[PDB]
This record gives structure tokens, sequence and C-alpha cells, in this order.
């Protein structure tokens, strides 16, 4: 596999917010069918197009298993993919305005 | 005056809770008749009793000019005292687990 490492995996409010989830968290993204429970805080601190608190949908051709491999990296947990994973990943990563992901997948490819 | 540094200045989302706040604040803490927005994954990083969301009463005795003091140390700012205000100060850290700040007054005491 391709190992995507995350520069948020020593920032120590990052850390402790990872240990805590779905706990304090106060926004919820849904994809499609699927919940992901998040920080609003920490999404801000890496895109401000993400930093919005409450409930919403995210509808671009984005798939659950991409968007939950970007919301670990986010969270400073390193992302490890199959081939044909990175560009899907650089899209979205593209689209949400997370542009440290998206360099990282441009890098691996 | 007296001046009290604060060790969270420099955690890159601490600051930038610092700027936003009230933006994105979960938690409403109440002093007697007066309202003091936060961040509970902020609170939490100083004290595992404070981390909580929502609106709640804090009522032991404590100003909420003292309360204050305490929210913007947390945030990353240092405190400057006249030389009265630093026992009160003392007392509110002691019972709300804030231990960086019990330390801080005892030492310039």
């Amino acid at each position: 596999p391709i190992r995507l490492p995350s520069p948020y995996g020593s920032d120590r409010l990052v850390q402790l917010a990872a240990r805590l989830r779905p706990a304090l968290c106060d926004t919820l993204i849904t994809v499609g069918s699927q919940e992901f429970p998040a920080h609003s805080l920490v999404l801000a601190g890496v895109s401000q197009q993400l930093g919005r608190r409450g409930q919403w949908a995210l509808g671009e051709g984005i798939s659950p298993s991409t968007f939950a491999q970007l919301l670990n990296f986010v969270y400073g947990e390193s992302v490890e993919l199959q081939p044909g994973e990175l560009r899907p990943l650089q899209e979205a990563a593209r689209a949400l305005g997370v542009q440290s992901l998206e360099e990282a997948c441009w890098r691996a490819r």
C-alpha cells in the first residue's frame, strides 16, 4: 500500500479530539446514507469551508469510503490506500479545500 | 500590576479558537447574571471537569470578573492583576481544576 503521513499527528488538541470523538462533537456530516461526527473547530483548522457546526449533507460524487479517509487524515492519522483510491481522495481534498491532503496525494502519484 | 504568563499562547488550535470566539462556541457558562461563550474542546484540554457542552451555571462564590480572567488564561492570554485579585483567582482555579493557573497564582504570591 501507499502511505500518506498527516502533518497533524502532534497538535496536542487535535490528538485529544481524535481520542474523544464522537464525544463533544458539534458537527454531523452526512454522506449518502452514512453519518460522520466531527468537531467544527478541528475542521476550521484545516479548511475554512469545512468549519461549520450542525448537520449537513455532502453530495459531490464523494463516497463514504473516501470521506472516512479524508477525516482520519484531518485528525492526525496517516492514511494507507490501494492504487485506485488516490485520485478520488485528491479530488475530494480539492473540492473541500484541504490543501495539505491534495498535495500529499499528487506527490504519491 | 502582577502578570501571569499563559502556557497556551502557542497551541495553533487554541490561537485560532481565541480569534474566533464566540463563533463555533458550543458551551455557555453563566455567572450570576453574566454570560461567557466557550469551546468545550478547548476547556477539556485544560480541565476534565470543564470539558462539557451546552449551558450551565457556576455558583461557588466565583465573581464574573474572576471567571473572565481564568477564561482568558485558558485561551492563551497573559493575565494582569491588582494585589487583592490573586487569591480569588487561585481559589477559582483550584475549584475548577485548572492546575496550571493555580500554580502560577501561588508562585506570584
